[PDB]
């Protein structure tokens, strides 16, 4: 197919190896470039812990309220939100808007420490019927991206699925769904990824994430006009551990995706 070969030429031009699922809700199918190899999620992973810690939430009615403590031990490499509360608090609700609209690394571990570990994630990732995501260890190494190694890895099949189920299914109630999309529709770091790619009437939300090996990650939910909602996940990563991150290749992905629409 024309997609196929494009999204071929663009692995080759950039060096690195790249995976794509696109799910048109329409009709269920599913496009697929690399669908079943498994990626390093980066910070893509934040959305599962926002989803799983909003889950906890449907039954503890006010957990997103609940004030939790930011300490300099807390700080890791990436900390943009959580270093403005450094000794005083931050609620969960507005951690998981740090991690998502951000990609705050501290944020991410107050979520994996209130889930009671990256297993906890994991534990949320199958109760919604995702056997593939596995969260292994906590900000920042779970951004090693090593070839070859599962540990913090899904695949673009897996996470369209997951995407799919967290915001227009049914995997979250309805008051929570409703608020991760807002988060994801609230994202500040992505407008270099899938959106750069996209019509600019098509509504997107949107998680990145980066990392060593030039990871670079995007993941979406599209409401296009004209037909029903889309989910669209670009994965790339890079040969060498020092490469930079190509926000433009994930553009470039969802050029290509959006031309075959
Ligand atoms: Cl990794």
């Amino acid at each position: 197919s024309a997609v196929q070969q494009k999204l071929a030429a663009l692995e080759k031009s950039s060096g690195g190896r790249l995976g794509v699922a696109l799910i048109d809700t329409a009709d269920n199918t599913q496009v697929l470039y690399r669908g079943d190899e498994r990626f390093p999620m980066c910070s893509t992973s934040k959305v599962m812990a926002a989803a799983a810690v909003l889950k906890q939430s449907e039954t503890q009615k006010q957990l997103l309220n609940q004030p939790v403590e930011i300490k300099p031990a807390d700080l890791v490499n990436y900390n943009p939100i959580a270093e403005k509360h450094v000794n005083g608090t931050m609620t969960l609700a507005e951690l998981s808007a740090a991690a998502l609209q951000y990609s705050d690394n501290t944020a991410m571990n107050k979520l994996i420490a209130q889930l009671g570990g990256p297993g906890g994630v994991t534990a949320f990732a199958r109760a919604i019927g995702d056997e593939t995501f596995r969260l292994d260890r906590w900000e920042p190494t779970l951004n090693t991206a090593i070839p070859g190694d599962p540990r913090d890895t899904t695949t673009p099949r897996a996470m369209a699925q997951t995407l799919r189920q967290l915001t227009l299914g049914h995997a979250l109630g309805e008051t929570q769904r409703a608020q991760l999309v807002t988060w994801l529709k609230g994202n500040t770091t992505g407008a270099a990824s899938i959106r750069a790619g996209l019509p600019t009437s098509w509504t997107a939300g949107d998680k990145t994430g980066s990392g060593d090996y030039g990871t670079t990650n995007d993941i979406a939910v599209i409401w296009p006009q004209g037909r029903a909602p889309l989910v669209l996940v670009t994965y790339f990563t890079q040969p060498q551990q020092n490469a930079e991150s190509r926000r433009d290749v994930l553009a470039s992905a969802a050029r290509i995706i959006a031309e075959g629409l």
